[PDB]
């Protein structure tokens, strides 16, 4: 008889996890609270390291990804560039070469769409908002209770339900701050301008490439989208106030509100905000930084993705971390499957618990480092000393650490992680 | 603008190669000359390394393997064992730990069948015997001519058609000795005995494990099969004569003809031969050792597996070498796919030949090493010195060479191979 996994959350991580597990013969169910709506129309990007992890999960995942972007005489290397956004000199500060297809970009909604088609029919169950978890003995199934009154029974439970995970609250208690994200005291304006507008304000070289503009207490990212016809703007600013608890995290705002935060910045950069639509959006940045999980797993329950370790997005790699989680969880559960197949139910459930323990041992340090790292690079992008031209040497000193932190993300040794995870699983089984 | 590959040969390698290609969105047709499966009931085993290569091609391949094969306590480890077959001492000479799941064994025909159920329908076409290949210009399609008089047109062709490959013939000329395999001047008697008979001749220990009995000019290997209820016997002997081809490479033989080759050997081994059926099989062992391929590929045509490098089976890993080929070719053609999206037909075809050119560069040394190493280790098994009580001191030193040559097979750095293949491909493309 087989092994069943209930994944709470039908986001990118939970769906990628499902693909990896089913392709190995594991019985999977994905329970998604939402009706069946895709993600936001925004773009996202994956490191070549995450794409290779996708491949190892199921090569159809990478096909889904590449059929969900656009079509790019020699081959283009991907570059991150930083520019001085506060002085009209707007000189280029720093550049990181990511190599050929160092990043591969897609539409979130289009990728999640292609992924669900890759899955066999009957994996994803929508309007299934989890509300309680009923654990029993290790040897017994776990019961998930949903808001619509239905129930489901699975051998083990993975929380892939995002920044406001319900599986997390069950683990730590609804009133513990560890069950919840908190504000990072920054929020973002987001919106589009046309390429001719972008060209007009920044010049063609800056307009056609991804560039981050540093300055004091704020920073702004822009990159072309929709085959170099549009440019996406993301403008992050500092907010000393608390975010009202049940106030939504996304909200409406005006280009004039954004322009005010940047009034002292150089002309081209203010023009870019001036070219946005009159109405734009305001995104509050919450994460798990103040109260990181003490453990990603307990018994036969495991957290993954933003549920385990949601981050502010200043590395553009938070889902990459989640894809590592999926690859690790998938390889471990596969090893449970093959190594206990002819054994009693006692051994099979012990092995699940040993696998989830191993997952926590090998993943928590890197993921929680990454959450911290994401806040740290924002602080470097927003040094007060960017304002002071006499403090330029200090301000620009930051880029070596940004380099180190990027390379630690991009050059992750996932083969060693998998090897370590298997060894810890066998050790945990008394082997 | 989708890339189509024609695979000639629906054996283990051609199908595995098709599974990896289709999972990546490449259009594949497999042309198989037979009308059903073959090698009905034969067993084979893959190294853990080869199983990891399968997983990177498509994890469903590994699931297929594991549903085509085989109580508490702990996890078994896999041992190659060698025993003195000549003298009456018959003492354990050497052993080699391959670890947990160091080999994974299955039934050939049942594995191939499971593999075919993994592919989408219509990929494999039976009763398609490649007769002739028509190459036109690099920017045109390769035309395949089948014996039933139909034709197929593909962007490129992969020869996965075995030891007597039609594609190889086309590459080197049907009159070249390079286009044909040749006799290794050894052949094998194969047959089964009952496990009860096996025990009373070798003892319980040896009967229930895989052992190779060495000696002068011959050797014998055995292992349990069909739930440890029978034992498979393969006795390899030397043949000074030529194998007058048109003489079928398989043929019937008698138990006593086998026994006559082992008359001087110790009693336990002779008892094993006597316990076989009166009628058994004779298998001539051909390979590509004498006239190894000058190249595995040319233009838009590539050889994989036995077509490229058929070996005598004294490492028991010939297919594992082929799975490496399939991994390496699959990753290259996928790199051709993404890297030439949107380019002109001319560039796409140049990319194909550049990839095949890179495949030849990275594989031909290891593959042809492994053909040599297969004959080499067989010689060490059949040293005339085994019989001489004066030269058994130097005869027993072969085992370090056995260990190194095995480890070189088992610990293949396929990730280095993949990396080197992409780099060579880019080099071949002018970047
Ligand atoms: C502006 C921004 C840009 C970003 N850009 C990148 C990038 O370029 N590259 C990158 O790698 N990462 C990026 N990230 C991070 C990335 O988006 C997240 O890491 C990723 O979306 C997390 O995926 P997830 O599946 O864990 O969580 P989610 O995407 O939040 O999915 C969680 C799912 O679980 C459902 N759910 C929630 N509660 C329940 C419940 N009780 N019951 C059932 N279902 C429930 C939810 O409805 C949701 O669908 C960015 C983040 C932001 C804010
Ligand atoms: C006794 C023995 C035991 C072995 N045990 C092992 C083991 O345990 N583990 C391991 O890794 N390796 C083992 N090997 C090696 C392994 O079997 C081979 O290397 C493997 O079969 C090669 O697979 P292939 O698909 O390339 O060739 P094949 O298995 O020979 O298949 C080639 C296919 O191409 C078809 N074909 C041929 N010509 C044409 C044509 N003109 N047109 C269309 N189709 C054509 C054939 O019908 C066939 O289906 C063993 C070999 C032998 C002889
Ligand atoms: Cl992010
Ligand atoms: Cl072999």
């Amino acid at each position: 008889q087989p092994l069943s996994v209930g994944i709470v959350g039908g986001g990118i991580i939970g769906v990628i996890l499902a693909a990896g597990l089913v392709r190995r013969g594991i019985d999977v169910k994905v329970f998604e609270q939402a009706r069946g709506f895709r993600e936001i129309g925004a773009g996202m990007a994956f490191t070549a390291n995450a794409v290779r992890c996708m491949e190892m999960l199921d090569p159809a995942i990478v096909w889904a990804l590449r059929s969900s972007g656009a079509v790019p005489q020699a081959e283009a290397r991907d570059y991150l560039r930083w520019v001085d956004g506060y002085h009209e000199s707007s000189k280029r500060l720093y550049q990181l070469d990511a190599g050929i297809r160092g990043f591969e970009a897609c539409r979130r909604d289009q990728f999640l769409e292609a992924l669900v088609k890759v899955l066999p029919e009957g994996i994803v169950e929508c309007q299934k908002r989890l509300q309680k978890i009923h654990e029993k003995n290790e040897t017994e199934k776990v019961t998930l209770e949903f808001a619509d009154g239905t129930f489901a029974h699975v051998d083990c439970v993975i929380g892939a339900d995002g920044i406001r995970s319900r599986v997390r609250q069950h683990l730590f208690g609804e009133d513990s701050p560890y069950s919840h994200p908190h504000y990072s005291h920054k929020f973002a304006f987001r919106g589009l301008i046309t390429m001719e507008n972008a060209i007009s304000a920044l010049g063609e070289d800056k307009a056609r490439t991804l560039n981050m503009h540093v300055g004091p207490n704020a920073h702004l990212i822009h990159f072309p989208v929709a085959n170099e016809t549009m440019v996406n703007i993301a403008a992050f600013v500092s907010d000393p106030e608390e975010w009202p608890d049940k106030l939504s995290l996304v909200g409406p705002a005006t280009r004039e509100e954004a322009m005010g935060y940047f009034a002292n910045w150089n002309p081209g950069l203010r023009a870019v905000l001036g070219f946005m639509p009159e109405n734009i959006d305001r995104w509050a940045m919450f994460d798990t930084y103040d109260y990181p999980a003490p453990f990603f797993s307990r018994g036969k329950i495991c957290l993954v993705g933003d549920a385990a370790h949601a981050a502010v997005p200043h590395h553009g790699a938070g889902a990459c971390i989640g894809i590592e989680d999926a690859l690790c969880a998938t390889v471990l559960l596969a090893e449970v499957f093959v190594s206990t197949r002819g054994k009693s139910s006692i051994v099979r459930n012990r092995a699940i618990a040993a696998a989830f323990g191993s997952f926590n041992a090998v993943r928590r340090v890197r993921a929680q480092w990454f959450v911290d790292s994401s806040r740290r690079v924002c602080d470097l992008y927003q040094q007060p000393e960017w304002a002071d031209p006499q403090k330029r040497i200090k301000a620009e000193n930051c880029f070596e650490e940004i380099k180190d932190r990027s390379h630690k993300i991009w050059h992750f040794d996932y083969n060693s992680m998998l090897q370590e995870a298997i060894e810890k699983y066998r050790h945990n089984m008394g082997s």
